[PDB]
């Protein structure tokens, strides 16, 4: 129901997210990208696959370029974006959500 990783708790249904229980906002583009990643734990997703999975009934997949959304999301959930733990890169493939 609520995805939990690190100090985060994410509710895919309501789009509510918390950092150590303090409410944090997810723009449509961040949410669309985070949801795709989080709902496919350990499945590396190409940028194309991400873009396709991010599409919703609202303006989201077209908000920003995948890499930038990824960069933005890493700034929000990683202790060190340069060495991400949750939103990782799979060389020659794309990106992957690693749970825990």
């Amino acid at each position: 129901a609520v995805i939990a990783f690190g100090k985060f708790k994410l509710n895919l249904g309501t789009r509510e997210m918390f950092r150590e229980d303090e409410p944090m906002p997810l723009t449509s583009g961040e949410f669309a990208v985070l949801k795709a990643l989080v709902s496919h734990p350990r499945e590396p997703l190409s940028r194309d696959k991400l873009m396709n999975l991010a599409r919703g009934r609202e303006y989201s997949a077209m908000e920003r370029s995948i890499d930038v959304q990824i960069s933005r999301l890493r700034r929000m959930v990683e202790e060190d974006p340069a060495h991400p733990r949750y939103i990782q890169t799979v060389w020659g493939l794309g990106y992957v959500f690693v749970p825990d």
